[PDB]
Formats: C-alpha cells, sequence, structure tokens
C-alpha cells in the first residue's frame, strides 16, 4: 500500500538517457521501480519507448538492478 513508483512524466523515447524531467513519483498498481531510485536512474537508458503515465518497470531500464 502507499509504495510510490517511478512514472513517465513524458513519453520517454527508446535508447534515450533518463533525465529528472522525465520521472515523477505516483502510487500506482502494479508497483514498479521505487520512487527513491529516481536519482540513480538519471542517465540510464530505457530499452523501449515508455508512453506518458507508464510505470517504469526494472526490465525497461538497461543496466538496472535493484
Amino acid at each position: 500500500a502507499n509504495q510510490a513508483s517511478v512514472v513517465a512524466n513524458q513519453l520517454i523515447p527508446i535508447n534515450t538517457a533518463l533525465t529528472l524531467v522525465m520521472m515523477r513519483s505516483e502510487v500506482v498498481t502494479p508497483v514498479g521501480i521505487p520512487a527513491k531510485d529516481i536519482p540513480r536512474l538519471v542517465s540510464m537508458q530505457v530499452n523501449r519507448a515508455v508512453p506518458l503515465g507508464t510505470t517504469l518497470m526494472p526490465d525497461m531500464v538497461k543496466g538496472y538492478a535493484a
């Protein structure tokens, strides 16, 4: 309950490095990458285009391991 996840604040294009303006925090279901990880996600790349409002999941970020 109340676990916030990283949500795409903009459509994030494939193979583009994550910046702070692309990531917001929201309580969504299912749970994705924890919102506390937003700083460590900066400059990592997604391996697929992530539409606006999509929860970022571990498998979408290249190099992400919690």
